């Protein structure tokens, strides 16, 4: 199979991602980013031995992740914050890897790149960026889940390690970020 | 078993969009619209036969490509044409099948439907909308075609494609036009490369 190598949070979707890399003939290469701050990449492994997939942490420079919180306290809106977190990793990955994936949704906001955007990064580092959920609504996703998932409510990507900087610096992460997790339990289906 | 009902022109591109359907669990039900111009939907039926799939071909009035080719005359390039008659054949075939999926992909700008159009038209309809092609770019589904099909180019002006498109194109012929002008290769799916 060819190889592909897929941010990948471990959420119901996510590991839709990856599902649907693999039934194309993909052989997909989980990873999962951390800064160097907590070990938040734990639900992910966890959801990739059950998923059967390969997975790897790499770790990045938590200079990323504290410009990042900056920006979370420059715009209350954590869109730009995600936007750049996303946008650096995927110019990184690209530095070493030619077939990138991710988890973004139709239905998604950020992280989002553009189109102008997405050539750019094919063309500047030629490498394929493949979006699996791109086409898939809100309803589609929920059923598709549903069919391959044993899913569970339970009460991985940037967002933790953000929000831990935060609390560091004094500021409530509440404040900036909302609120909502389900955990994939096992499979239904085969891959 | 989740039925979807796909929009289907029978290019290698359309054909990864039935064959992911059919990798998620859905059990596709291509379709190809006719106009009653030509019968262009031959290539479409015989490369449903060859990926398995069941087909049909779904009969619209003529006066939605007589206006496509009216909106050709005066843009000259193709785009809102095809949007137009692509957007149309999706009000319509929203109100039968609940599940519609087609063959847009995110390196075409035309025929696609934005966000706001999407949202819309679920909303409205209570339907489902899927375009497996719309995270995948002109490289990847490349590599895709060749990985799945057996392929072959035919030369320009024989067999007929059957997306909009020659139903277009003949009835600008009819009307005095040139249609080398707007419209001037083709890929065939010969085959599959592995099972479904």
């Amino acid at each position: 199979l060819m190889d592909v190598h897929v941010l990948f949070s471990g959420g119901k979707d996510s590991s839709l991602s990856a599902v649907i890399l693999k039934k194309l003939g993909y052989n997909p290469h989980l990873i999962t980013i951390n800064f160097g701050v907590i070990p938040s990449y734990k639900l992910a492994e966890e959801t990739a031995k059950i998923l059967g997939f390969k997975h790897k942490v790499i770790t990045l420079d938590r200079k990323i992740v504290e410009k990042a919180a900056d920006m979370i306290i420059e715009h209350k809106y954590p869109g730009p914050a995600i936007q750049y977190v996303h946008k650096t990793v995927l110019e990184i990955l690209a530095d070493e890897y030619s077939i990138l994936a991710d988890g973004t949704r139709r239905d998604d906001r950020v992280p989002k790149l553009s189109y102008s955007e997405i050539q750019s990064l094919e063309m500047r580092k030629n490498i394929q960026y493949i979006t699996p959920l791109m086409g898939f609504g809100y309803k589609t996703l929920r059923h598709l889940a549903s069919e391959f998932f044993i899913l569970e409510e339970i009460k991985s990507d940037y967002e933790a390690e953000i929000r831990h900087i935060l609390k560091e610096r004094g500021e409530s992460p509440e404040k900036y970020f909302p609120e909502k997790q389900t955990r994939v339990v096992g499979l239904k289906k085969e891959i």
